[PDB]
Order: structure tokens, then sequence, then C-alpha cells
């Protein structure tokens, strides 16, 4: 059900960090049990994370600095939408 998207102008990708988005109603307290739930997995790999933001308020999720070899183990988390890795934003 989960999918991922990353920038289609390769130039402007940033990987390593990826936004996980959560189901609309999907909690607080839900999105940081899901952060921690994917800090212990990837933990029991061998995968240092780094939980940098719990989002709410707009949007239900979090960011992550992590390996992109997470992403298959990631998008089977409860609660997940999509995930979408980072990517540069410029001034017009």
């Amino acid at each position: 059900t989960a999918t991922f998207h990353r920038c289609a102008k390769d130039p402007w990708r940033l990987p390593g960090t990826y936004v996980v988005v959560l189901k609309e109603e999907t909690h607080l307290s839900q999105s940081e049990r899901t952060a921690r739930r994917l800090q212990a997995q990837a933990a029991r790999r061998g995968y240092l994370t780094k939980i940098l933001h719990v989002f709410h308020g707009l949007l239900p999720g979090f960011l992550v600095k992590m390996s992109g070899d997470l992403l298959e183990l990631a998008l089977k988390l409860p609660h997940v939408d999509y995930i979408e890795e980072d990517s540069s934003v410029f001034a017009q």
C-alpha cells in the first residue's frame, strides 16, 4: 500500500534523509511510536538512524536520516502513507 517517491531532477535529490508521511488521522503519539519502531528495527540490522523531526499540525510523520537500504522495512511500518526522499528548493 505505502509508496516511495524521490525528486525527478537528479541533481536536486538529497539521498540519506527521508520524510515518512503517515495516514491522515495518525496521532502524534502514534507518529512518535512509529519513529521509535523504525529506529529499533534498523538497530537490530546494524543501522544507525536519527529522527531529526516529528511532524504534527499539518501532516503526521517524521524526518529521518538513515540509509536508503531501510526503505523496504520503513514502507512496512504501521500507519505509513508514503515516504519521500528529501530534495532541494531554490530562491526564484
